[PDB]
């Protein structure tokens, strides 16, 4: 399988980190925690973020019903904008799509996003639907792996992954507890789409982006608590452990090497790293444990600073960013993501 | 792709429909509606349902946060039971599972059920996880199709589907409302797992269950309202339109005809129908639109009456009932399901 188009889409409201913090500190029930909020927002190394709602609308977003409704309205059109952009990058059409995978962790939609996006964009009624929910930040790498897994048995097919993460809209569940504030410093809104295509279909559509060669999921034992949501009446509340960093440093190099040994490869044999940004400590951790030079994660740091942590869609934004960089032809690309599980997901890429 | 195991797990607490109704109409803020409730319950053609909680805990399940936490815990125990069971039917072991897909619409878990059941069963840390959410009732059929879609690109692998639906746990969201009351007459708790196996793996494994030949999703235009969740602070509230029956009567025939024409089959060629027991009005609409004899949907009528509507898990119990009764060796089997979308999934089976 080979990527034919990537496309990130963001809501048009872009705010500075400063503008967001300055306003956020003045939100109901928050002024008291200004010190830690500024600390956390500054330490986040996010310089700005696209929000789906005008910044000053958030204090009014206290109801999970409203929020999740706005999510469904906004997720789909961010999703279709993303999909179309990738469809056009692949010079393909909605009718060309044979399967659609949808990745979100930040909203609950039944009928799922894929159903609604497929409605909007006029996909064939018999598109295969794969609504992925609960992969979280890992869903961008994992979604790409699942496309491979699909196209592997359907060489003529077009399979799309649409990630939409509207982190902002989980605001109803946000309280001045440090974990929620950590998330309030890092997470922004945005969608992204990957149009992938089978090997046979590849030459017909002049498929540009990288070949998706292989993936390896890595579920860590006894680590449910590391990451995820505590779901409740006030909605999706971030659970996020400080232990996470130490899981990376202990075990990521192991995942990255066992997967790379399977391909007669090394750390140095990879031409562009495509890493999810949990936040700076996370980026430092994978950089440190994988003994990565500064340049290797620069795009994901740049993406972090430009649009923040978009969860699933992040790794697909920096994948789109790294594609535009045009890295060495035929060189190994390595998607690395991680999320609730706790798990990590390596995806072996090959660039053109 | 070939099914190697089908197992249906239910909670130990079984209650007659009369037991349920008599206690339900005494729950807070419902005696005002005891007439319509008893009417909906009696019309439901369910004689009994397994409930994951004692019948008299439910009135205290008013909080979505509580109900969802219990969901996660109970759904993993039930989930593993069904998987262990299906693993035992397949004579296979947890270590053999190469990909696990999980289906639920009745609770929200990040990390997902597949993450948790993988940890409980000690599945290899590299299992490929596909947590489907928002397929709803269609997920048993579509889950099998996904399995097929995975196994068709990975012929040496074992893929499992674990469906766990604890409909009773959506209780915080039920109101004295026709739709939600229809839900309370139909829906019960239970799980099921299917263990399917790639083609190159079926012979060594001795998979005995039916072949998975093909599948067709039918995503109807402009039909979001037909079925779904109203999601809010009270949890998952059933949206169910009475256009459903009419949608089926007008479009189901063309779904199966367009699908069966692709295999040059008529409805007469189907040796066993594995239909989702939505409700008596839906089973009537299926039989009427497909001109089916009353023997064709008997196994699904019987599941309905015995176990109620288990959302995605029902068509899998019925599939096990079908394999039990053992259909003519080598005849066509058609799985028929419908879920939020509005969509239809047909999966073509071959009996052994
Ligand atoms: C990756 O593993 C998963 C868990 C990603 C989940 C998304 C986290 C959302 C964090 C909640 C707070 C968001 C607020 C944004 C700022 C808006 C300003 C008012
Ligand atoms: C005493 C509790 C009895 C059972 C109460 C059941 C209440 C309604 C449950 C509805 C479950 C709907 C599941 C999803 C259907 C779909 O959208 O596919």
């Amino acid at each position: 399988s080979v990527i034919a188009g990537v496309f990130g889409a963001l809501p048009p409201h872009r705010y500075s980190q400063s503008e967001i913090t300055d306003s956020f500190v003045e939100f109901p029930g928050l002024k008291e925690h200004e010190e830690i909020i500024r600390r956390l927002h500054a330490a986040a190394k996010v310089n700005g973020r696209h929000l789906v709602l005008p910044l000053q609308q958030y204090p009014s977003l206290t109801d999970f019903g409203d929020a999740n409704e706005i999510f469904i309205e906004k997720a789909v059109d961010l999703g279709v904008e993303a999909l179309l952009g990738a469809l056009d990058d692949a010079n393909l059409r909605p009718s060309d799509i044979d399967m659609i995978a949808t990745a979100t962790v930040t909203g609950v939609a039944v009928p799922s996003l894929d159903a609604r996006i497929a409605g909007r964009l006029g996909l064939r009624p018999d598109v295969r639907r794969m609504p992925l929910f609960g992969l979280g930040c890992v869903a961008g790498a994992a979604g790409v792996a699942r496309l491979r897994d699909y196209l592997r048995g359907a060489p003529d097919d077009v399979a799309v992954l649409v990630s939409v993460e509207l982190c902002s809209l989980t605001y109803p569940a946000v309280k001045p507890t440090v974990s929620s504030l950590v998330g309030t410093a890092l997470f922004g809104d945005g969608a992204a789409a990957v149009v992938a295509v089978g090997d046979r279909r590849a030459e017909q559509v002049r498929a540009g982006g990288p070949d998706i060669l292989d993936s390896r999921s890595s579920l860590y034992p006894d680590s449910l608590h590391i990451m995820g949501w505590d779901v409740g009446s006030h909605g999706l509340r971030l659970r996020l452990s400080p232990d996470l960093t130490n899981l990376i440093e202990r075990y990521l190099a192991n995942d990255v090497t066992t997967f790379l040994d399977a391909h007669r490869l090394t750390k140095d044999d990879i031409g562009a790293w495509v890493s999810h940004p949990g936040g700076p400590k996370v980026i430092d951790a994978v950089a440190t444990s994988l003994a990565l030079p500064p340049e290797a994660l620069e795009l994901t740091w740049r993406s972090l600073g430009e649009i923040g942590n978009l969860s699933s869609a992040s790794i697909l934004h920096i994948l789109r960013d790294t594609i535009e960089k045009r890295p060495p032809s035929g060189s190994a690309g390595l998607m690395l993501a991680m999320g609730p599980g706790f798990c990590t997901e390596l995806v072996l890429l090959r660039w053109r």
